Order: structure tokens, then sequence, then C-alpha cells
């Protein structure tokens, strides 16, 4: 009958929808379309942070990184700024997250270095925590996708398990828990005394995504993987905000 549900809100909104939410101790997997790929759009940020963390000691965080106009890519609200006095990876770390920023997202891939100006590198460390699936590379074309259970299961290990030291892991989780992009999207489908940290995608094609972790007034934690596209609708198809949030809905009536 969740089944059900969302496919009511894909014919309501007329877009694909994908979820996966990891089983626990407390509840079952929500899955929908869990195996299907999507778009990364700017969720790919998070795991790109985790690998910069993951591959150098925390000294790295410190490293001014000096960079031109012609590094500046999409909106760049923080990087745009500082074209002159460059910025620390720590900061484009927090700024590749709690932004969006794509000129800080460039810079961390090529921090990482590698074929494909780091692409190479973000893909070889999602195949490390065990993720077959993804890929980032240098509409219905399997470039720079990954699935809603291969990205949940992914966050919760940088988020709730080890994939991370502890203090690696929390300056992810500080940084996802500060998310400027995101309130109304998973955060706007759970209720207010349940905790939400994020990282979203957009694109063309409708593409909307949200990825978060979720803990209950208790301080029980859950992984929340939403993805969704309008490719039947083209380049120019709106991405729906709101279908995620009332996505986002069910999965809190579940977990509640």
């Amino acid at each position: 009958d969740l089944a059900d549900r969302f496919a009511e809100l894909e014919r309501r909104y007329d877009a694909r929808l994908g979820v996966y939410v990891p089983a626990t101790g407390t509840t079952a997997a929500i899955e929908y379309r869990a195996d299907e790929r999507f778009a990364f759009c700017s969720t790919f940020k998070a795991p790109l942070v985790a690998a910069v963390l993951h591959q150098n000691p925390l000294t790295h965080l410190d490293k001014l990184i000096t960079y031109t106009s012609d590094d500046i890519r999409g909106i760049s609200p923080v990087a745009q700024q500082h074209v002159q006095t460059g910025m620390t990876i720590g900061q484009l770390c927090d700024a590749a997250i709690r932004y969006s920023d794509g000129t800080a997202a460039n810079l961390l891939l090529a921090d990482l270095g590698g074929p494909g100006g780091g692409t190479a590198a973000f893909t070889g460390y999602l195949r490390s925590l065990g993720d077959t699936v993804s890929r980032l590379d240098a509409p219905g074309d399997e470039r720079d996708t990954t699935t809603p259970r291969a990205i949940a299961l992914v966050l919760q290990q940088l988020v709730l398990g080890n994939a991370l030291p502890p203090d690696k892991r929390a300056l992810l989780t500080d940084w996802m828990a500060r998310n400027t992009t995101g309130a109304k999207r998973i955060r706007a489908g759970f209720p207010a005394d349940w905790k939400v940290i994020d990282k979203t995608g957009t694109g063309g094609y409708g593409r909307a995504n949200d990825i978060a972790v979720v803990w209950s007034p208790t301080g029980v934690p859950y992984v929340v993987a939403v993805m969704s596209d309008r490719a039947g609708g083209g380049y120019d198809a709106e991405p729906r905000e709101a279908l995620l949030a009332e996505a986002a809905t069910c999965v809190a009536g579940v977990l509640a």
C-alpha cells in the first residue's frame, strides 16, 4: 500500500521517484525504484567531501587553494566571493555541502587528482565503500548516476558507520547539519521535533534529489535517500521539491 502511495505521487507530479531507507533494529527497509539509476546532480558533493577527508590528514583542511575566474562552475555562492583570496580545503568542503558550491566541488575533485579531473578517484572511493553501481564521469545515459539504495548505503557508512574516523565523521555530519539548500525537501516532510541533516541535488529534466540522516525525538537515526526526475518532459521539465517533501512525509509516517 506504501508502493501505491509513491506511485500516486509519481502520477500527480508527473515524475519518476526513487526512495531507499535502510532497515534498522526498529524499522523495515523502505524501497521504491531503489535499484533504478538517477542522476547524482549535486548529491555527489557529500561523498566527495568524505573522499577528501578520508585520503588526507586533518591538516589538509588548512591548505589554501588559489583559483581563477576560469575555475568558476555554476552559481558558486561562496567561491564567487574569493577569486582574489582563495579558499582552504576545509572552506571548500563547507561550501560544497552547505551551498552546493560547484567551484568548490570542481576544486575538491582536482584535489583528489587522477584521471578525469578526480572523477576516477571519486568513483574508486565509492567502490572502496562497497558501491559497485555509482559512477561520476569527466538524460537516460548512465553517466554521473547512482541509485537510491547505493547512495543511502554510502551515506549510512559515512555518517553512522565507521567509513570515517570520528573526527572526520563529525566534520561531514556538521556540514550536512548546517545545509542551507534543503528546507523544502526531506526536512519539510519530517515533524519539527525530528532532527534532519542533508545534501541536495537539482538539475534539468526535472531532476530533484535529497539525501538525509534523520534522528527521532528519542535520538534514533535513519538514512533517507529520495531521488526524482521528469525526463519525459524534456530539459525544461520543472524540478518538484514538494514531491520530495511528500515522499519524505510517507517515510516519516512509517518511522513514527
